[PDB]
């Protein structure tokens, strides 16, 4: 007898529909992820090692807000030591010293 | 109601929680409008999952790794030759140039390229 | 037998119990079930996860990952790359054959004269 009813209740579009309207009650829906959670976790971070998963983190991280939190990183004063570094690097080549002088060279020759 | 507190337990206790429970699960999340009101109910209980996990040092190291993908390493590239970035590039380049042993090197590698000139 | 608040209230109640979370266990252990639940909460998901970098808070986890060692690492090695080092000549270069810096240059020249 109750399997018919909670059969046309729980089992097609109706169950479809009523999960929609039960998780609307915030009580309802933090019992639903309680019993959920321990298996959520395992599965999100097991997703960090899959290729699929990690083409959608890859697209999520090209946001505009990580760029900007990766441009202040870059911009911060402890990194300027590093940008420095390779500057250094950049004006100590001796090619390069070399187009430095050829510029230098037509300055002085006008 | 002793008689009918029992069916109904036992009943859900069957139906939502054996072979019948998972295959409504696995088709109804292939709708696309259901899984949006499913994540709604759940949005709360999800975001302090992420939120905890990126706190988590196991977790952080996924990410790091993720982070030295060479598609967000291309990402970081691009950054560096913005044209947004390239101002702070010009600063860091131009004090090095008007710092005094650039100065110093500039003006005497100028200093041989007028005694040759 | 109310559809709603009685029921509700005793699945609600077998939801957060071992019995919910052993059927959880044993459905998301099939693959085709794990990938259902997936790919179907992955708009979502996905949402959750922009969203989330909006917070104050929760950039400040962000900048936390950015700024470990190896990222700082990693982020130094793409600063020793060919491409970047090819950049940087090009801005140094423009720099040096700026307006500014050539009437410096110039200045040096007239100065030593």
């Amino acid at each position: 007898a109750v399997k018919e009813t909670l059969q046309q209740m729980l089992t097609s579009d109706q169950g479809k529909k009523f999960w929609e309207s039960a998780l609307k009650d915030p009580k309802f829906a933090e019992s639903f992820a309680k019993g959920l959670q321990a298996e959520h976790e395992k599965m999100m971070r097991a997703l960090m090692k899959d290729p699929d998963y990690q083409a959608l983190m890859i697209d999520i991280l090209k946001d505009p807000e990580m760029e900007k939190a990766m441009v202040d990183v870059l911009k911060s004063k402890e990194f300027r030591q590093h940008l420095q570094k390779v500057i250094t690097e950049t004006l100590n080549s001796p090619l390069y010293q070399a187009k430095i002088q050829d510029m230098l060279m037509k300055a002085a020759e006008k």
